[PDB]
């Protein structure tokens, strides 16, 4: 029992993360395989961010301009390019700890555990959600840009995330690691808002079943509801509309609690509608929206 | 900018997982030099718990009986004895991915990283405190025993707990790497009721100092109050007394943002005599006690 905002162990992003240095500026490059990858807003400088054209700027620079640190040990770049908002230095030597990889582009609504790192050295992991606005709401300072947000499948690290900036709302954005950047962001010092961001309805509704799992049922009613009289109550209260799909992702877990999920929805309705009035959920007094269905079935099963 | 529920990067501690088991029952153990650290109920079967006699228990088991499996390897049993709860299993092989370790027996209050594993495999990491009533409010299913709890001071693990049992209140108890539980229980399967338990009020002021570092200020009010006075509020709402170690451990975060421990402590006195009237704190509709002073600011400078 007990349910945590559970982060993936990090050790194989760990032996991945690098250090990599472009005249003035540091931030944590990313290596797997023979190449390192980076936001390429490490070839400008606080004076080029306005509006840099980064083809020129990189024209600029060649593969010794690029020093790319290990832990202590200088790897030798013998190659360099843009893809979309990240570089790609090419180095003589494969990261003899590469764990079995693939590069994702994660949906929003979907969640990943995030190893903020600075100067190539990691300094802490926690579990984070692709807002349906496609910011995220990390925990980064400067020199955060280059940490990596990631899934694991036993022995495969699927690659997410890419963190390259802060908007000065405080919130997060950042690529996926092709380069290209979840939502309508650049990466420029420019005004950026973000849209209007939802909660994820369906990850709410899982929350709710790992609540009821681990013994809080209080929020449980007598009453029922359907999918388009949720739907009236939700768009009031900017909740993600529920789809037949996040009904039958929700089938697992209505079959352990044996409680149906439109049942559940009016559970939900009723706490959209009354508050919490004074009481908690799991240890908290808000509806919990970055626990996806898979993240309550992983954690309340103990998949490692 | 951002607030999280950080952990330290696990990498350190998923090298020493391994898997003990003792007849029918297996659970994790950890792996530091030659030595195997594990809950000593690993030689009991669910007949024996109701009262076991654990130096009896252990009188009927050798070496070979010990199976110790890290990865897919396993490591031969040269000896075994029994420190306090735990079993000391030595082994023939140095951990070759021994960090730099020590054993620490922290305060209540204090905060830690668990790294959740099921047969020696980890499946997650989360943060945790150890609450005033020595309980731990964490993540745990069967086969998570032998699960450790750490820190980490650069190159230097220092393992804090491991898990030994859920109490039938859902919550979480066990050991510092000796063997010595914390708080009042037991390793036996009988009713075992924690005590009251307090908020820690000086890791509550040290998330108000990084709610007002990461912009939240709407709490912030024209008052004050002294020691005395606040803890008067604090009793009344089962707060740990303040005392003048915590205001002197508060000290760097009030630096950082200039405002005096005290003036905070009466923004504290407000919110509990008033609630949050429907309004948010880092993101949470509750005060949080789970970030000590050293973790905000941890998380508030970078340190890695
Ligand atoms: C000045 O214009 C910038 C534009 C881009 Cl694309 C990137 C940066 C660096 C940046 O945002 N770093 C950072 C990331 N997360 C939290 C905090 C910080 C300070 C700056
Ligand atoms: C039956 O008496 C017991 C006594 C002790 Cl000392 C230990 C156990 C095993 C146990 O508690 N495992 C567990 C730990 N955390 C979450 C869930 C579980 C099921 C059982």
């Amino acid at each position: 029992s007990g349910f945590r905002k559970m982060a993936f162990p990090s050790g194989k992003v760990e032996g991945c993360m690098v250090q990599v240095t472009c005249g003035t500026t540091t931030l944590n490059g990313l290596w797997l395989d023979d190449v390192v990858y980076c936001p390429r807003h490490v070839i400008c400088t606080s004076e080029d961010m306005l509006n840099p054209n980064y083809e020129d700027l990189l024209i600029r620079k060649s593969n010794h301009n690029f020093l790319v640190q290990a832990g202590n040990v200088q790897l030798r770049v013998i190659g360099h390019s843009m893809q979309n908002c990240v570089l790609k230095l090419k180095v003589d030597t494969a990261n003899p700890k590469t764990p079995k990889y693939k590069f994702v582009r994660i949906q929003p609504g979907q969640t990943f555990s995030v190893l903020a790192c600075y100067n190539g050295s990691p300094s802490g992991v926690y579990q984070c959600a692709m807002r349906p606005n496609f910011t995220i709401k990390g925990s980064f300072l400067n020199g955060s840009c280059g940490s990596v947000g990631f899934n694991i499948d036993y022995d495969c690290v699927s690659f997410c995330y890419m963190h390259h900036m802060e908007l000065p709302t405080g919130v997060h954005a950042g690529t996926d690691l092709e380069g290209n950047f979840y939502g309508p962001f650049v990466d420029r010092q420019t005004a950026q808002a973000a849209g209007t961001d939802t909660t994820i309805t369906v990850n709410v509704l899982a929350w709710l079943y790992a609540a009821v799992i681990n013994g809080d049922r209080w929020f449980l009613n007598r009453f029922t509801t359907t999918l388009n009289d949720f739907n009236l109550v939700a768009m009031k209260y900017n909740y993600e509309p529920l789809t037949q799909d996040h009904v039958d992702i929700l089938g697992p877990l209505s079959a352990q609690t044996g409680i149906a999920v439109l049942d559940m929805c009016a559970s939900l309705k009723e706490l959209l509608q009354n508050g919490m009035n004074g009481r908690t959920i799991l240890g908290s007094a808000l509806l919990e929206d970055e626990f996806t269905p898979f993240d309550v079935v992983r954690q309340c099963s103990g998949v490692t």
